[PDB]
This record gives C-alpha cells, sequence and structure tokens, in this order.
C-alpha cells in the first residue's frame, strides 16, 4: 500500500488568491460560488502511513501539516511525520514551505544539483537554515536511474526529467539546465503499484505516454482549462505555455492525452485560481467527470493498492 | 481613528506549533483544551480604514490576509488592501511572507539599514524580488526621528531602539547594530492618540517607562509566563533573556511593570505557544485578566480613539 496526501491542490497563489478578484476568486469570497479553498500544491507519500515523504514544501505549510493528523504522531515532546523533503524544481511556491521547519532540523531534502545551486544561491535556503541544528542535508537526486528514502524503503522513485525552466531568481535563469524540473514515477516495490506525478507538465512525447500506460495513477497538471486562460480572466498575460503547462482543453490538451488512458486512474492537481473547473457547478467540472477524471482537493487521500 | 487589526498573536512557529507536542500544543489538538489557534505575530495599521500598513510579514500571511477583509478591497481584477510594510527587524518569521506577495509588486517596504542589509545577503528578498515587476521599494527607517507612510498620511511612526540581536542566518549575527530591532510608537496626528508597539521586549530602562506613560495604548511581548518557560515545558533550552524577551511574572517581569499603567490600554501580544495564558481557563490568565491586562487574538480589532 502507498498513501497518498494532497496537501494542496492549488496551483502557485492558491485558491483564493491573495490578490486576485477574477471570478473565481471574488465568487468564493462573495458566498455566491460553489467551490473549496485550496492550498498551494504538495503531497506526502507513505508505504505505512506513519513515516511521511513530503514532495514540495509550500508557503501553506503550516497549515497543510495542522490539517493532517499523521503529520503530528505526538511520539515526543517534538515530533514530526515529515521524515524527508523531495523537491521537483526551485520555485519559491515549492520551496519556501522550508523556513517553516527549521526548528525540526536536521531534515533530508532530495533534490537535483541544479536545484541544489539554486537554494545555496539565489534563494540560499540551505545556507540560511545551517545556522538551525545541522540545517538540511543534501540527498543528490541522479539524472538517471533511481532512489529510494530509508524511512519509506518499499517506495521507489524514478525521476523524469521535464522541460527546463530556472525560477526568475536564479543565476541561471536564461541558461536553462537539466535538472531544472523533474516529475517523478514512484512505485511500491511491495506490489509493482506505480504513481505517475507531474503537476507541472507542458508538453507531452511518446516517451512520457509510455511511462505513463505503465503507471496506475495519473495525478498530473490540473493548471488551466485553456492556454490563454489568465488573459480571458483578465488577470494576467503569460500563457500556458510560458508558464510550462499542458491545459486541458483543445487539441493536444490534456483531456485529449487522458483519452488514452481509461484504465489508470487520473486525478488533475495544481489547479489555477483562474481554473473554471473549481467552480463545482461549471460545465467544465462536469465534462471532467464525464471523462472519468478527478479534480483534487485539499485533504484527499488516494491509496495506491496493486499493480493493475 | 487609529484601526489596529492583530493579524497574528503568536510567537514564532505560531500555536499549535507544526511540532510541539507540549501540554497546550497537544491539549489544543486533542480537543481537551480550551484555546484558540494564532498564527505568527503580525499587524495592520491604518487611519481610514481602507489603506493598510502591514507591519511585519508572517510566514502565515495568506490565511492572515483572508481573514480580513479589508485587505480585498476588490477594486479590480489585482487588488490588495496592503500599502506598505514596515518591517522590524530581519527575522524569518517577520520577513518570510514577502514572498507570499511577489505578484503584487511593487511594495513600499520601510525598514532600517542593517534590515536591509541582511534582506539583501543572508536572506536576500530585495534581489529575489527584484525580478518581480521592480520588486520591494526600500525606504530607510532612520535611526532618529519619525516617518510618515504617504497611504496614510495621519499616522506619524517614531521607532524606538531596541537591543541589538540580529538573526541566526545574518552576516553580521555576531556584531549586533544599532538598527536590528525597533519597536514603534504611532500617533494618529488628527487626535494625539498613541500606540506603543513592542511586540519583542527583553528589558525595560527609565526612557523606555517615559515613552510608554506617553502612550494610550500598549500592545507588548507576551511570548513567556517564566523566563525557563521552554524548559518548564520540556520543548526547549533556551531563556526569555537568551531569546530577547522579558517573562510575565515575577521580578521586572512586564506584568509588574504594566502595574506602573492604570490608565493605558494594556494588550499581550507575540505568544509562545507554551504560554499557560493560551489556556483560557489557566489560572494564569485568570490573572491577567484580574489586572485588566488582554490577551491578543487572532482578528482583534483595537480603535485607538483619541489622547487621554
Ligand atoms: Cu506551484
Ligand atoms: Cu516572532
Ligand atoms: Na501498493
Ligand atoms: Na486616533
Ligand atoms: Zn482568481
Ligand atoms: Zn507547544
Amino acid at each position: 500500500m502507498m498513501y497518498i496526501q494532497v496537501l494542496g491542490s492549488a496551483a502557485g497563489g492558491g485558491f483564493p488568491q491573495w490578490n486576485c478578484n477574477c471570478v473565481n476568486c471574488k465568487g468564493y469570497r462573495d458566498g455566491t460560488l460553489k467551490a473549496t479553498a485550496r492550498t498551494q500544491s504538495s503531497i506526502a507519500l507513505s508505504d505505512d502511513g506513519v513515516h511521511w515523504i513530503l514532495c514540495n514544501a509550500s508557503p501553506d505549510i503550516r497549515a497543510q501539516l495542522q490539517a493532517f493528523a499523521p503529520m503530528q504522531p505526538a511520539r515526543a515532546l517534538r515530533d514530526t511525520g515529515i521524515n524527508a523533503i523531495v523537491l521537483l524544481d526551485s520555485q519559491i511556491d515549492h520551496t519556501t514551505g522550508l523556513l517553516s521547519l527549521r526548528e525540526g532540523c536536521p531534515h533530508q531534502v532530495w533534490c537535483t544539483d541544479m536545484v541544489h545551486q539554486d537554494l545555496t544561491t539565489g534563494f540560499p535556503l540551505f545556507n540560511m537554515l545551517s545556522h538551525w541544528n545541522g540545517g538540511l542535508q543534501w540527498n543528490r537526486i541522479e539524472l538517471e536511474g533511481s532512489f529510494v528514502i530509508d524511512a519509506c524503503p518499499n517506495l521507489k522513485f524514478t525521476p523524469f526529467p521535464l522541460r527546463s525552466a530556472a525560477p526568475p531568481y536564479s543565476p541561471h535563469r536564461f541558461d536553462p539546465h537539466p535538472g531544472d524540473n523533474l516529475g517523478l514515477m514512484v512505485e511500491d516495490t511491495r506490489t509493482g503499484g506505480k504513481l505517475f506525478y507531474a503537476p507541472g507538465l507542458g508538453q507531452v512525447d511518446e516517451k512520457l505516454l509510455a511511462m505513463m500506460h505503465g503507471a496506475d495513477c495519473l495525478l498530473v497538471d490540473g493548471t488551466l482549462w485553456e492556454d490563454d486562460e489568465m488573459q480571458r480572466r483578465g488577470v494576467g498575460t503569460r500563457t500556458g505555455r510560458e508558464m510550462g503547462h499542458l491545459a486541458q482543453n483543445g487539441p493536444g490538451g490534456t483531456l485529449e492525452v487522458l483519452d488514452g488512458f481509461p484504465r489508470q486512474r487520473k486525478v488533475l492537481i495544481h489547479i489555477n485560481n483562474t481554473n473554471p473547473i473549481l467552480d463545482e457547478n461549471s460545465p467544465e467540472r462536469a465534462e471532467v467527470l464525464r471523462r472519468g477524471v478527478e479534480v483534487a482537493f485539499d485533504g484527499m487521500s488516494i491509496e495506491l493498492l496493486e499493480h493493475h
């Protein structure tokens, strides 16, 4: 059994987003829209329900941990259910939460060389946190092969490269490198059950589709319904392609892609505040359910039991 | 009229604290303790109820803004009630929230030279956020005199120096300098109403008592009931004096000090998770109320109407 807990299911900014009055955010605040608030994307993984691996440390981490009881096993006066953190990139929304964990150092943190470079230079979290009881202990994610985190010895992680886009603060922002961005395959080696996790997914190719067909659960980028969603809502000018996100709708969209995977469990995660699928009464939401695709929500638990 | 809104009333870590199973934190989670959760210390000030100055940007800022409706005036598709941020020190718990505001840059940020040095070097928030539409626009807090923020032109800020203790990540951690730590006097120049704000207060002297006697509301360090509180709860070894905090109880404690100020409104803020005053049924809480001292809570509104 692999336990996957959705701590946060929104894209950057969360839902509602602090400075946003789009249709969804304003409708949420007014009480006129049927929607549920979401913190910034992060999931926790376990092979036993007791030891957890956090994937991305969001700025909402305090509330996220507080809402999931196994994050506080209360085995001692100080304790936590977090046994390691895996980072998929060096973006502020995926790393800031580490600052809120500093009173529990040392923490084992798995990330690529490129992400470690960003996090020792432009956003020097490793340097800062070194001053708190040993700080973050870096474990290198290599750009080939797999890794196993000892706290959950039955989970085998095999990252896969995604298109590189170092964050705006990065010393190599204008020189993308392999290792800037990864998705994860995670296998419970007791059962062969496999999660394909790609909360940021801007393109699909043959290689990727092959990997997905081997998985049991697809937990994938649900950021925007349309490539120009930000512009349509009037709250931004960047396009899905500009942000590395394949929209759900249209030719080559993720719904078209997911049509190829009838057997797999399919869940959209990392959903932007603008995305109509957040409106529980929308026709876009209705269409996702018709297609057998689920929309992740904070607190969602996914049990991956066996391989198909 | 000066409006003071308590966005967060806890000390670092909040209440409950993510990794803490002390009497209070565990009692809160178990449902056996009558206490209310608190985010990390931050207040917002206004002379008009519409334009706000944030004092410290906590890591809980997203939830804090969401809970206080005037932070989202909805005057445009993107908007915020934050018109400036004042920082009293460079500590992680008082600055991290700026990262969550980057999609709303530029922001006017007031802080001392020493805090700007820390925030361009050891925790380089100004450098990072420069890449988001102009980033943070630094306004220097001088170590003498007063300042006025144009968005709230009737509020006159006069900082006062406190004992210097740069944070553990600071390049000058072992060489404290004037400007590392400040408290604030804030006056509504329309009425003469004065707030004395010292959420971190490790020592009192004659000069400080004189300033306090001129104020109408004292909003002061409520971190620990006893100097060795961390040790008594078994969740730490640092003492109040080691953290720059005067405890409430005992000789020279803040309650003894506050006994000298019968006329002023008196409110404890920045309360640690360990502090018995968080337990609404505790005798420590009962004693604070007997003394006419209030315990701040998230959402508390204070109206400072007039000078005594
Ligand atoms: Cu994100
Ligand atoms: Cu604090
Ligand atoms: Na399994
Ligand atoms: Na006033
Ligand atoms: Zn919105
Ligand atoms: Zn506690």
